[PDB]
């Protein structure tokens, strides 16, 4: 009579905690999602393989609308787990599930998971200096979202760096790429000309975190604008100001520019 | 020629992924360090056991200042393994090892795991609605550090939730308890005056984060700063302005007062 959220990591399906391994080794069904974020580096077959069950793939909508029509019912008389990518309850509005959850009389538990939220550390930025965080969603019609742009500028204005999350359309197949997002941030910028991002911002781009071999760079946006990082997931990074290790390691291990050591204190 | 940093996860041996251990046990040699934190819900015999590998541990000194005549040497003709609790590159310095690694002319990888920065997603608090975090060091000789007080100021003046580390002095095995922490800032609001943390601050408890039975606990200040949160590891969160979402949850999950759906939100 239990519902186990597990997340399953960053890129590949080895990326799950071996106590995750070891619980939906052990769960009479087993159900998952694959919208709220871009897993690069497997298949549903190899995750399969790996948790030798059978995997019930839900749609957004299953979730957000029949959740406790689909998975919660089985929960009552069965261990039963819901899969995703990276931690469960980070970026996404699975945690309210947990309530449903409570509501049906079942047991619900949390196996976290590497997140992109934490990876971030592999860009040498210390993440404590992160402030507020917020997606660059994709305009749709004639609705244009800008309030990302507002969270970076209160962020630079405190020196805290800004993680931004990229849209992501999963049923669609479409995944923002950095290069997307800053071309959405420029235009915003003749909007509301804060001087928020400029051709001469830095940026930090970390793609396919969780892989052995993320690309990890760091430049202005004029030179990384139209640069190629490869396959997705990306998640595009404005640093507020910067301590000196940061930027030693932002030249050292993702490219930057040497000019950045120079330090305006 | 390699050096892999893998991260053990938040609470147990098997927090450490699948990723982590195949690669750990295919290691010549693997180093571990637990200074910056602990695994307080193992130990390093049940972490031997589980990685099948004699792990030599590694004090502050000897990776701050002898890590390049430790490790590196040995990673320069073998593939080498440095554990580390939680994510690899949190802990503020880690991440110029990286650097060292390269003047060795030693290629490094890292295999992440959660942190407990993704893991406070179990609290129900939006992870974009975090800002800048902070460490509550304990008090002594003369000294009396309050930087952690104005962190969280910064942040609830913007809406934001602020994560507090807790002092921990790792060797010793002695960690502060969210009770310490909670009377350190009552201690810290009497100097300052600012109106920051009182009786009727309202405030979030995570114990054992990463264990399938951790603790969840919201209140206000005068109720819970007495309260009994369990065996440490313990970590303080000072919510922002809460989304009704949020508090749901922390009613609901954490058994906090239903006064929070008015007040607090
Ligand atoms: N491996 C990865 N590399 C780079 N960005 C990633 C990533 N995994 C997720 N993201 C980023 O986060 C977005 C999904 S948001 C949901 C995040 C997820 N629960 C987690 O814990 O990571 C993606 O569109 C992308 O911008
Ligand atoms: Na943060």
């Amino acid at each position: 009579m239990v519902l186990y959220f597990i997340g399953l990591g960053l890129y590949d399906e080895r990326d799950i905690t071996v106590k995750g391994l070891e619980i939906a080794k052990k769960c009479d069904y087993v159900f998952a999602e694959f919208y709220t974020s871009l897993m690069a580096g497997t298949t549903l077959g190899r995750i399969q393989k790996l948790i030798g069950k059978e995997i019930r793939v839900l749609s957004r909508e299953d979730v957000e609308l029949n959740f406790e029509n689909i998975v919660l019912p089985l929960a009552k008389e069965n261990d039963v787990a819901f899969l995703t990518p990276g931690d469960p309850l980070v970026a996404t509005t699975h945690a309210e599930l947990r309530i449903r959850a409570k509501r049906a009389g079942v047991e619900s538990y949390v196996i976290h998971a590497p997140s992109i939220y934490s990876a971030v550390g592999i860009t040498g930025l210390h993440i404590y200096k992160f402030g507020k965080s917020a997606t660059v969603a994709y305009p749709e019609g004639n609705w244009f979202p800008t309030s990302y742009y507002d969270v970076i500028k209160e962020n630079a204005e405190r020196g805290l760096h800004t993680l931004l999350f990229l849209d992501i359309k999963a049923e669609k197949r479409m995944y923002m790429t950095a290069n997307e997002a800053m071309e959405l941030l420029l235009k915003v910028e003749d909007m509301k000309k804060g001087g928020v991002m400029t051709d001469d911002t830095l940026v930090v781009v970390l793609a396919r975190a969780g892989s052995l071999n993320p690309t990890i760079r760091a430049g202005y946006v004029k030179d990384l604008i139209r640069e190629d990082f490869g396959d997705p997931p990306h998640i595009l990074i404005v640093p507020g100001k910067l301590h000196i290790v940061e930027a030693e390691y932002l030249v050292e291990i993702a490219g930057a520019p040497r000019e950045i050591l120079r330090v305006n204190v």
